[PDB]
């Protein structure tokens, strides 16, 4: 139900390891651990959390967008990407968190299917 | 080799059932038809071409966004969506050409992948 | 040194009344408020800070989108846009931190410059 | 009534020096020049044309995004980012079409206001 997908507008490729951490917005208001990952060579995040765990809530996807720029000799300026949206409040969905990177900017969209 | 994927920024989903005309540079430098179709329920469109007729050259794929955003009463800014590159001009690649959709903007990115 | 704007890439059109607040690390890690602002009739928000208080860091912007779609008669994705970042690690820059809408999608750049 | 604004998501800057061409769908359905310049050093182009020859029609922005980039030590994916959109159906506007642009990607968007 979760998938994180990122894109590296620069090289024209996936953006491959790149560290992905998530929360729920607990009952408290304060931001729980959630899931968490590293992207795959198809710059894909799978496996992330459970249609039974991945209940009504507000949720952050955190993609650790520095690192990845570093890594490749290029200066980058934001110190990640926050992904902060409010899921499955008309029922269940199956949602793709897609970010498409650059060194001085950044797109997000959200890919929101019913099953 | 060749993809073209489209999605709807606006209700965040595929955009389904829109129609792509692909056309490559000729030898006279005009443009001359190569593929079509329209993107599926996933919004995307394969099966454009082989590798054997997929050679080196300049492509333009047009994607009709406005008759997409009419359908769905929405009042649209652009006549179409053109994305024109070079292909396989360091050997041959998977193209995936993307497409975040809004009524008054989009963004285009190529996934270049080498297999 | 910092300026805000916000384009509505639904409608065409500046993004007005939008509420932006700005936060900086503190030395202890946490975020201490720094500005705070609407967006003007031109989806622009000046007068944030001066030169002289914005001093190197790592800044907080929150740009609350949500309230802008909800105002509109739609219900978005995003609870806000957050962008995180490094400014003046090189000396002081002025900076233009723009941020494109759509419901399900946004896009956000810096324009960095030397005065 | 018509400006075309050019940003770099590489650098953090404005594109300075493109070129851009600008063409209208005459009365027989080709595309007749219309007006043509640079970016300045804020990646702006103002003084395209006048109210009074910005009549309705189908317009074309070509904006020379290849040679940007291979200038700086890039060879980008794109040979140039074309915007086609119907100008004033509902009456004069002022129109500001903005690219971004990365090596693999561009996003463009409109601003249209009503003076
Ligand atoms: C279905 N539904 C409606 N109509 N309004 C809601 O808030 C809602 C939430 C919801 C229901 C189930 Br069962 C579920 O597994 C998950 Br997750 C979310
Ligand atoms: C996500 N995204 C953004 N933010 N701007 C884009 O052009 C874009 C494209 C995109 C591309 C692929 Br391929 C994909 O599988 C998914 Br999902 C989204
Ligand atoms: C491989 N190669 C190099 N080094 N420079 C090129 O222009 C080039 C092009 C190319 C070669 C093959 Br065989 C092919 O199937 C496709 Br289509 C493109
Ligand atoms: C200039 N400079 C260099 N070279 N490395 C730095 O970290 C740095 C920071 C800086 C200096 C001044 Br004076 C200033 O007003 C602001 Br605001 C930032
Ligand atoms: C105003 N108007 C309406 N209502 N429907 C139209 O097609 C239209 C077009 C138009 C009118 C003027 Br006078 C003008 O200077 C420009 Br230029 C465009
Ligand atoms: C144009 N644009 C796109 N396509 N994606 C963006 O984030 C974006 C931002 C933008 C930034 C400034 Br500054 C500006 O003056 C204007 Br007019 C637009």
């Amino acid at each position: 139900p979760l998938m994180v997908k990122v894109l590296d507008a620069v090289r024209g490729s996936p953006a491959i390891n790149v560290a992905v951490h998530v929360f729920r917005k607990a009952a408290d208001d304060t931001w729980e651990p959630f899931a968490s990952g590293k992207t795959s060579e198809s710059g894909e995040l799978h496996g992330l959390t459970t249609e039974e765990e991945f209940v009504e809530g507000i949720y952050k996807v955190e993609i650790d967008t520095k690192s990845y720029w570093k890594a490749l000799g290029i200066s980058p300026f934001h110190e990640h990407a926050e992904v902060v949206f409010t899921a499955n409040d008309s029922g269940p969905r199956r949602y793709t968190i897609a970010a498409l990177l650059s060194p001085y900017s950044y797109s997000t969209t959200a890919v929101v299917t019913n099953p």
